[PDB]
């Protein structure tokens, strides 16, 4: 629905000054400022290489940090992964930018200083966005992780640049998180895990509009079980969400969604990787014990339910996978999805703990898509509209 940088050809790009908003906000080691994860930079280079190879003059902008950094720590890694030099400018507006842009040749890339040094950036003030656009001809948004904010560099500048299109990274995020979910190939199974059903309501509700089955895991199952009148030992529950838990089960049936909860759990006598454990049916949770993983019968049931899936969305671990005795639920599910991807199934991962889970489970490169922008991922999987995306041209 939104035009892409790929919809533009060399006539549109050669010799043009292209303002690019990228997500280069890579984690830094506090003492050395070395990059501990350059995934975001690597994800950013295909848009940049396409532009530079078509003769564009790229003006690249990003943030790095509520504490702000200059972009110095990323210049060298970006150039190495770009395969092209990178000229730094110590401002994102004004005569120094204008001078640097004037000296550029086709196929060169400029890196402007961190836009968030101006308070006008997060205020989305139009006169500042105007100054940002003053040395550009057109606009590419490749910063999905900030597309839910309305900032000058992510939204305000589009009012002064034509066309305004989505980069390749942003388009991929939309292709998987929006397209693949809204027009899904079936069977479409959603997997949602978490400690608290309160944190996962809207994503669960959003996914029930589209999916065939929902698998529910993690510590939040115990509020569902308490809502059935079952004992849940010392498992943490949200008593104020008990009625909500009943409504979700009802809503699933009304919409034709198979709701799957575990039938057995691994319980611990304390929240400890070294706890004593038992594996019990969910109807006989011992007093004073807490459920820290789904049990083997539930692992088998969930795997069977996934065995013919053509789309899977996974958000949230099945148990405390950081504890080896309680990891089998998450690791098994992670590796089931990893085996589905080569069979044609579309496997999509979202959430900070699910990405730490797929790393610990050794499947981090084995999925269709792992979302680079956490807070934007949830809001898109929520069905609300991102100001950064809405501002782009229609295809």
């Amino acid at each position: 629905v939104k035009k892409s940088v790929g919809d533009l050809h060399k006539a549109d790009l050669e010799g043009k000054r292209v303002f690019v908003r990228a997500d280069l906000n890579v984690p830094l080691d506090k003492a050395t400022l070395a990059i501990t994860d350059d995934t975001r930079i690597r994800a950013a280079v295909p848009t940049l290489k396409y532009l530079l190879d078509n003769g564009a003059k790229v003006l690249l902008t990003s943030h790095l940090g509520e504490d702000k950094y200059r972009l110095t720590p990323v210049v060298a890694r970006l150039s190495e992964l770009l395969g092209k030099p990178v000229t730094k400018v110590d401002d994102c507006i004004g005569p120094e930018v204008e001078k640097a842009v004037g000296a550029m040749k086709n196929g060169e890339l400029l890196l402007l200083e961190n836009v968030r040094f101006y308070k006008e950036e997060e205020k989305n003030e139009p006169e500042f966005a105007k100054k940002l656009a003053a040395n550009a001809d057109l606009y590419v948004n490749d910063a999905f992780g900030t597309a839910h904010r309305a900032h000058a560099s992510t939204e305000g500048v589009t009012k002064f640049l034509k066309p305004s299109v989505a980069g390749f990274l942003l388009q991929k995020e939309l292709d998987y998180l929006d397209g693949a979910v809204s027009n899904p190939k079936r069977p479409f199974v959603a997997i949602v895990g978490g400690s608290k059903v309160s944190s996962k309501i809207t994503v669960i509700e959003a996914l029930m509009e589209k999916c065939d089955k929902i698998i529910i895991g993690g510590g939040m199952i115990f509020t569902f079980y308490k809502a059935r009148g079952l004992k849940v030992g010392s498992s943490l529950v949200e008593d104020d969400k008990i009625e909500l838990a009943k409504k979700l089960e009802e809503m699933a049936k009304a919409k034709g969604v198979q709701l799957l909860l575990p039938t057995d759990v691994v319980v611990a006598d304390k929240f400890d990787a070294n706890a004593n454990t038992q594996t019990v049916p969910i109807t006989a949770i011992p007093d004073g014990w807490m459920g820290l993983d789904i049990g083997p019968d539930s692992v088998k049931t969930f795997n069977d339910a996934l065995a013919d899936a053509k789309t899977v969305v996974w958000n949230g671990p099945m148990g405390v996978f950081e504890f080896p005795k309680f990891a089998n639920g998450t690791v098994s599910i992670a590796n089931t999805l990893a085996g589905l991807t080569p069979k044609g199934c579309i496997t999509i991962i979202g959430g900070g703990d699910s990405v730490a889970a797929v790393e610990q489970a050794g499947v981090a490169e084995k999925m269709s898509h792992i979302s680079t922008g956490g807070g934007a991922s949830l809001e898109l999987l929520e069905g609300k509209v991102l100001p950064g995306v809405a501002a782009l041209d229609e295809k």
